[PDB]
């Protein structure tokens, strides 16, 4: 994936056993010559970095505090905390996608920033605000949070994005300025089909001419009783329609569950999928049934059956 770069890496035969800091909440991962960084929700978006990816350390944020354009969008925030970063590399840019938000209302904003690199000690580095780049009101019918970007075969970027509401939202957004056309169209593409419609944090992934829809069924933020869920679907074209191992549509609550958790590790959700070569990983959080549900890293190898759906290793 040439937006998600991880040299010449197998992550089939990597250690991902995890040490170190490991507090995280929707979690994405991106690696930069020798260095592995997440990007996840919290203050200004926090950052950890890992020169092996198993031992990972907190490197500070992104930005220092809150950009004055979210007032315009939501609520004064007592809170500085941005929400579910997304990270991908184009054109010698990384641009970093995330939320702004206030829990359990649809008055958000989806804003974009972007640096030369990811490395601090360049002396390139500086997350620039590049401002919004959706939103929505408490009119609308869908909740302009947990964005992710995916490139189709054809090198044509997408946004897709979404939690409760309408559900699942898909829109084109343009090679130049990585924002979507004041007049694209805003597809729905993923729902529970029930109320409320608990579906969030989408991300897609292409693999051998099938786009792969993951997405968090069910709740999160609840420590250790926390429900969420992390479920697939696919389809050939990227506006869909997206259907799970049963034929059933995404549209229509369907989705083949991945994980579900345990009760040592619960409720998995927010989920990113990485390639490398053949090998692939993906990546969420789940919280902690052992450390009063705190959310942790999770990164586990992920492994494709002959017929092409994912399933994590055993
Ligand atoms: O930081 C994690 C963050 O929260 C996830 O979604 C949780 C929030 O609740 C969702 O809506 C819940 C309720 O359903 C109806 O629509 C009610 O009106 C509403 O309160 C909101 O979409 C989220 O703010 C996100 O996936 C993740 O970014
Ligand atoms: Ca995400």
């Amino acid at each position: 994936v040439h937006f998600h770069p991880f040299g010449g890496v197998n992550f089939y035969e990597m250690d991902w056993s995890l040490k170190g800091d490991l507090w995280a909440h929707d979690p994405v991962i991106a690696k930069e010559g020798s260095r592995w960084y997440v990007f996840h929700t919290g203050s200004g978006i926090q950052i950890k970095t890992s020169e092996d990816g198993v031992h990972w350390e907190n490197m500070g944020w992104v930005f220092p505090s809150l950009p004055d354009w979210y007032k315009q969008y939501v609520p004064e925030k007592d809170e500085d905390h941005l929400w579910a970063p997304d990270i991908c590399f184009y054109n010698g840019i990384y641009y970093l996608y995330y939320s702004v938000s206030t829990f359990g209302k649809n008055t958000s904003v989806i804003g974009l920033a972007t640096n030369q690199t990811l490395d601090p000690r360049d002396p390139d580095y500086e997350w620039k605000d590049m401002g919004p780049v959706i939103h929505s009101t408490a009119s609308d019918n869908y909740n302009a949070i947990d964005p992710n970007v995916v490139f189709d075969q054809e090198g044509q970027p997408w946004l897709s994005f979404g939690s409760f509401w309408s559900g699942i939202q898909l829109i084109q957004l343009d090679t130049e300025t990585m924002k979507p056309a004041a007049q694209a169209e805003l597809l729905t593409i993923a729902s529970r089909g029930e109320e409320p419609n608990a579906i969030a944090a989408p991300f897609i992934v292409c693999r051998n001419g099938y786009y792969y829809l993951f997405v968090s069924f069910d709740f999160c933020c609840r420590g250790i009783e926390s429900t969420y869920k992390i479920a697939v679907g696919r389809s050939k074209d990227i506006t869909g329609p997206y259907v799970d191992k049963n034929g059933v549509s995404m549209m229509q609550g369907g989705g083949t569950i991945l994980d579900e958790g345990n009760d040592r590790w619960i409720g998995p959700g927010h989920c990113a999928v990485y390639f490398s070569g053949v090998s692939a990983i993906l990546v969420n959080h789940a919280y902690d049934a052992l450390k009063n549900g705190e959310p942790t890293l999770q990164i586990r190898p992920l492994y494709w059956d002959d017929e092409g759906w994912p399933y994590l290793s055993v």
